[PDB]
C-alpha cells in the first residue's frame, strides 16, 4: 500500500523525494505508485496545445492551459517556448547569425554558466552530415559550438551501459552495468529493461555527475523522464527550473530523447522512416532554444548535445543459432542479440566445461558470424572482463549480425531492421557531441573522443571535483575555451640503477651457449660510448619512461637499443629502439641460431637461465630488440644478450617474428622512420591494471622467470611525415597493440596459412591506446617532448582503429 492522496498543487515536478507513504509530484513516482491524486490533473497538462497564435497574444491566463501566452507570461517563466516569436515579433534562434561569445552573458543571481545535457538515443554519428538538410537547428550548434566528427561509446553499445558511463566516466566493467541484461550469481538476481529490479540500488556503482553535483553543493535537475511525460512538456520543465529563485535554482539540467533509437529499430539506420524522428529533434532543440532566448539564457548556458551509440542494419535472417554447432544447447543458458554471454544453465552439474563449449564454438563454418572468447582473452581495448556479472564465455558477434540459442527464440520469444551493442570501433557505433556555450571554443573541430572522457569535463565546467574515473583528466582540454584543470605528470617513484661491468663470465653457469669468441684501437673506443649512452638520443626520444611504483630496476645501453631492465622479473619492463627508413633487414647467421650470452652489467641471480625453456617444452623465448634488425653484424651480439629475452609460446614466436621481421621495416617506410617500445605485461587477473610481484600465477616450469600474459608494443613517429621519426618539430602521431600471449592461435581461424594472411589481421583487433598499457605496466610515457602536456595527454588517449572514414 501508499496513502497517496495529498495534494500536488504547488509542487509540480519539486526536486526533493518526500517521505512515505506521502505522495510525490516528481518523475519517479508514477514509476513507485507514488504520486499525488491529481498529479495528472495539475502536473501533466496539455490544453490548448504547445504553440503561442497570433490570436492568443495577451491572453487572460487560464491556468488550465499547458503554456501560456499572456502579458505576465515571462514573470511566471512558463510561456509557450514561441510567445516571443508570434506575439513581440522577436526571431527564432536558428535564424539569428551566430556571433562568437566571447565571455558568459549571464542575468543577476547567476554566479556560473549552467549545464544542459540534452541526450539522443542511437544517434548515428553518420546522422549529421546525412540528415543535415532537416536538422537547421543542431546544424547551428555544430558548426557555431565545439564538435568531433564522431565520438566513441564503450562496449557493449548498449543504452543502459552507455548512459551510466556517460554518467560516471567508468567503464562498465567499473559502474556494474554491463548490459541492459544481467545476472549476478551474488544476488541471485536478473536485471532487464522491464520489470521491478533494475530500481534498487545496488546494480547501480560509482558515483554519476547528479550525485557528484549535490554532495558539492550544486543543484541539479532530474536525469530520469517518464516515458508518458511528452517532450515538449520536459522543455517547459527545465524551462521552469530555470526561472526559479536563486537559491533554488538547479545548475544542471539533463533532457532524454528516446528517439532516434526507437524507429532506428523498426525501420534500419537510414530507412526513409527516419527523417520524421529527424525532423522531431530539431524542433525540441529549437524549443529549448527559444526558451533560453526568452529568459536571456542563450548567450550564457552550456549545452551539451551527445549521443548513447549509433545503429547498424539488422534483419532476422541474419541469426546464428547455437544449436547448430552444440548438441548438449540446453545446458547453456545464453543472453542473445548483438552481443553472447554464456553460462551453465545449473550450478549443480560441475561436468560442465568451458572448455568443450569454446571448441565447439570455434572457427566450425567458413562463413562464422561470431568469435568465441574466454572473457579475459578479449581485446584489452574493450575492458569488458572485470565483474562478477559478466560470464566467462563472450561471444563479439559479426556488424549486421546477431546469435541466438535455438530457431524458437527468434520467431516466440519478423519485426525489426536495426540494431546496436557491436563492437565500439565499428563505424555504424559510433555517435555524436556537440559543445555550444561560452565555455567551449568557438567554429572548433577537434579530433574523435571516446565518451568515458567528458565527465571530467562537465565537472570543470561545473566547478566540481570529479570523483575517481577512467578518463583522462586534462585529454580534452582543448574543447574548452578557458579551464580549470592544469593536468601534471605524476612523479617517478624508482629511480633506476645504471650498473656498469661488474662479472666474469665464468660467474655465470646458465646453460647457454653462443659462437662469440672470434671478433682494434679504433673499435673499442666506439662501442665503449654505445654501453654508455652515447646513442641514447637516436633509440629513446621522449625520454625514459617513468615507473609509477616501487621496484629495482637498471638501464641498460646499446648501440641499436636502450632497456628498462627488472630485477625483480627477471627481464625487461620496456625496451626501445628507433628503426630509420633507410634501414635493413637482415638474417640470423646459421652459427648464431641458438645464441644467448650473459651479460656482464647484470648478475647470474638477478638473470634468466636456458636451462628453463630446455626443460620447459611449452615454453620457448624470444627478443624484444628483434636481432634481424641489427645495425651491423658486430650490433647483432648485443640483441642476444640473456636480458633482451622473453618467454614465447612457439604459437605466439609466429605471430611475434613476423611483427619484428616484416611488420617493422614496413612501418618505418610508411611513416619516415618508427620509434618502437615493446615490453611484457602481467594481467592474469584482468583488472587492466599491473599485477604485483606476489600475483604471478605462471612461471617457466622450475624457473622463477614469470609469464607475461601479454606483450606490448607503442610505435611512434612525426605526424609530418616528410620528417624522420628522430628528427620531427612538432605534433606526433603513435599506433600501439596489446597482443594476448596464448599457447595456441585458435583465435585466427586462418593462421594455418602462410603469416601474412592473418597475423596483420590480428593485431589490427588488439589495437591499443598507450593510456591501456600505462594502466598495465605503471610506467609513464612521453616524459621529455617540445610537446604541451595536454596534448601528451590527447595522443595518449588515442586509438588507431583501422576503420575507413565514417
Ligand atoms: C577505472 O576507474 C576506477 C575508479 O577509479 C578503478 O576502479 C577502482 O580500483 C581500485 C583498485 O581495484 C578499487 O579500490 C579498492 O576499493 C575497496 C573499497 O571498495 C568499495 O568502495 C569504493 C569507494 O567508494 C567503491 O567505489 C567500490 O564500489 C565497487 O563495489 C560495489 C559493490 O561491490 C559496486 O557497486 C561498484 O560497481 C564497484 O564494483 C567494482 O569494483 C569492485 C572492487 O571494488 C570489483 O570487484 C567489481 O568488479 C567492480 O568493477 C566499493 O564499494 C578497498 O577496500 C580496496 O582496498 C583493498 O585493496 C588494496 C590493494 O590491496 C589496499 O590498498 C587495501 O589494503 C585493501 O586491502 C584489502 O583487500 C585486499 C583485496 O581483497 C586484500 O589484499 C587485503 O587482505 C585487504 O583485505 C581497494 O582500494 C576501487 O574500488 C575501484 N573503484 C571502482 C568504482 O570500481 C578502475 O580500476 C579503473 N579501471 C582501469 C582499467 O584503470
Ligand atoms: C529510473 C532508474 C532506472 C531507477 O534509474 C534512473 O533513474 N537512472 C539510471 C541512470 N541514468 C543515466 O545513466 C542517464 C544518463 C544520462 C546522461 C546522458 C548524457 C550525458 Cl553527457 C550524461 C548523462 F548522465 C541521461 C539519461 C539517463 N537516464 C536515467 O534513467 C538516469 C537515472
Ligand atoms: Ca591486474
Ligand atoms: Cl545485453
Ligand atoms: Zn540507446
Ligand atoms: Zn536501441
Amino acid at each position: 500500500w501508499t496513502a497517496t492522496s495529498g495534494s500536488c498543487k504547488g509542487r509540480c515536478f519539486e526536486l526533493q523525494e518526500v517521505g512515505p507513504p506521502d505522495c510525490r509530484c516528481d518523475n519517479l513516482c508514477k514509476s513507485y505508485s507514488s504520486c499525488c491524486h491529481d498529479f495528472d490533473e495539475l502536473c501533466l497538462k496539455t490544453a490548448r496545445g504547445w504553440e503561442c497564435t497570433k490570436d492568443r497574444c495577451g491572453e487572460v491566463r487560464n491556468e488550465e492551459n499547458a503554456c501560456h501566452c499572456s502579458e505576465d507570461c515571462l514573470s511566471r517563466g512558463d510561456c509557450c517556448t514561441n510567445y516571443q516569436v508570434v506575439c513581440k515579433g522577436e526571431s527564432h534562434w536558428v535564424d539569428d547569425d551566430c556571433e562568437e561569445i566571447k565571455v558568459p552573458e549571464c542575468p543577476a543571481g547567476f554566479v556560473r554558466p549552467p549545464l544542459i545535457i540534452f541526450s539522443v538515443d542511437g544517434f548515428r554519428a553518420s546522422y549529421m552530415k546525412k540528415g543535415s538538410k532537416v536538422m537547421p537547428n543542431i546544424e547551428k550548434l555544430r558548426s557555431c559550438g565545439t564538435h568531433a566528427p564522431y565520438m566513441r561509446p564503450v562496449y557493449p553499445t548498449k543504452t543502459f551501459p552507455n548512459l551510466y558511463t556517460l554518467a560516471t566516466g567508468l567503464y562498465p566493467e567499473s559502474h556494474g552495468i554491463v548490459g541492459n541484461s544481467m545476472y549476478d550469481p551474488v544476488f541471485d538476481a536478473s536485471f532487464h529493461l522491464r520489470g521491478r529490479e533494475k530500481f534498487n540500488h545496488r546494480w547501480w556503482g560509482g558515483q554519476p555527475l547528479w550525485i557528484t553535483a549535490t554532495k558539492q553543493g550544486v543543484r541539479a535537475g532530474t536525469f530520469f523522464w517518464s516515458v508518458s511525460i511528452p517532450h515538449e512538456r520536459r522543455i517547459l520543465t527545465i524551462l521552469q527550473w530555470l526561472s526559479l529563485p536563486d537559491n533554488e535554482r538547479p545548475s544542471v539540467y539533463a533532457f532524454y530523447s528516446e528517439q532516434p533509437d526507437f524507429s532506428g529499430h523498426k525501420y534500419g539506420p537510414f530507412g526513409p522512416e527516419m527523417t520524421n524522428p529527424l525532423r522531431e529533434i530539431d524542433k525540441t532543440v529549437g524549443q529549448l532554444m527559444d526558451g533560453l532566448k526568452q529568459l536571456r539564457l542563450h548567450r550564457c548556458v552550456n549545452v551539451i548535445f551527445v549521443g548513447d551509440h549509433g545503429m547498424e542494419d539488422v534483419t532476422c535472417d541474419r541469426t546464428e543459432f547455437l544449436s547448430n554447432y552444440l548438441t548438449n544447447v540446453d545446458d547453456i543458458t545464453l543472453v542473445p542479440g548483438t552481443l553472447g554471454r554464456i553460462r551453465a544453465k545449473s550450478i549443480n552439474n560441475s561436468k560442465y566445461d568451458p572448455k568443450t563449449i569454446i571448441a565447439a564454438l570455434t572457427c566450425k563454418k567458413p562463413d562464422q558470424h561470431f568469435k568465441p572468447y574466454m572473457k579475459q582473452h578479449l581485446p584489452k581495448r574493450l575492458h569488458y572482463a572485470n565483474n562478477r556479472r559478466i560470464e566467462d564465455i563472450h561471444l563479439l558477434v559479426d556488424r549486421r549480425w546477431h546469435v541466438a540459442r535455438k530457431p524458437l527464440d527468434v520467431y516466440k520469444k519478423c519485426f525489426f531492421q536495426g540494431d546496436h551493442g557491436f563492437d565500439n570501433k565499428v563505424n555504424s557505433m559510433q555517435t555524436v557531441f556537440v559543445g555550444y556555450g561560452p565555455t567551449f571554443k568557438y567554429r572548433t573541430k577537434v579530433p574523435p573522443f571516446e565518451n568515458i572522457e567528458l565527465y571530467n569535463v562537465m565537472c570543470d565546467l561545473l566547478g566540481l571535483k570529479p570523483a575517481p574515473n577512467n578518463g583522462t583528466h586534462g585529454s580534452l582540454n582543448h574543447l574548452l575555451r578557458t579551464n580549470t584543470f592544469r593536468p601534471t605528470m605524476p612523479d617517478e617513484v624508482s629511480r633506476p640503477n645504471y650498473p656498469g661491468i661488474m662479472y666474469l663470465q665464468s660467474e655465470f653457469d646458465l646453460g647457454c651457449t653462443c659462437d662469440d669468441k672470434v671478433e682494434n684501437k679504433l673499435e673499442e673506443l666506439n662501442k665503449r660510448l654505445h654501453t654508455k649512452g652515447s646513442t641514447k638520443e637516436r633509440h629513446l626520444l621522449y625520454g625514459r619512461p617513468a615507473v609509477l611504483y616501487r621496484t629495482s630496476y637498471d638501464i641498460l645501453y646499446h648501440t641499436d637499443f636502450e632497456s628498462g631492465y627488472s630485477e625483480i622479473f627477471l627481464m625487461p619492463l620496456w625496451t626501445s629502439y628507433t628503426i630509420s627508413k633507410q634501414a635493413e633487414v637482415s638474417s640470423i647467421p646459421e652459427h648464431l641460431t641458438n645464441c644467448v650470452r650473459p651479460d656482464v652489467r647484470v648478475s647470474p641471480g638477478f638473470s634468466q637461465n636456458c636451462l628453463a625453456y630446455k626443460n620447459d617444452k611449452q615454453m620457448s623465448y624470444g627478443f624484444l630488440f628483434p636481432p634481424y634488425l641489427s645495425s651491423s653484424p658486430e650490433a647483432k651480439y648485443d640483441a642476444f644478450l640473456v636480458t633482451n629475452m622473453v618467454p614465447m609460446y612457439p604459437a605466439f614466436k609466429r605471430v611475434w617474428a613476423y611483427f619484428q621481421r616484416v611488420l617493422v621495416k614496413k612501418y618505418a617506410s610508411e611513416r619516415n622512420g618508427v620509434n618502437v617500445i615493446s615490453g611484457p605485461i602481467f594481467d592474469y587477473n584482468y583488472d587492466g591494471l599491473r599485477d604485483t610481484e606476489d600475483e604471478i600465477k605462471q612461471y617457466v616450469e622450475g624457473s622463477s622467470i614469470p609469464v607475461p600474459t601479454h606483450y606490448y608494443s607503442i610505435i611512434t613517429s612525426c605526424l609530418d611525415f616528410t620528417q624522420p621519426a628522430d628528427k620531427c618539430d612538432g605534433p606526433l602521431s603513435v599506433s600501439s597493440f596489446i597482443l594476448p600471449h596464448r599457447p595456441d592461435n585458435d583465435e585466427s581461424c586462418n593462421s594455418s596459412e602462410d603469416e601474412s594472411k592473418w597475423v596483420e589481421e590480428l593485431m589490427k583487433m588488439h589495437t591499443a591506446r598507450v593510456r591501456d598499457i600505462e594502466h598495465l605496466t605503471g610506467l609513464d610515457f612521453y616524459r621529455k617532448t617540445s610537446r604541451s602536456y595536454s596534448e601528451i595527454l590527447t595522443l595518449k588517449t588515442y586509438l588507431h582503429t583501422y576503420e575507413s572514414e565514417i
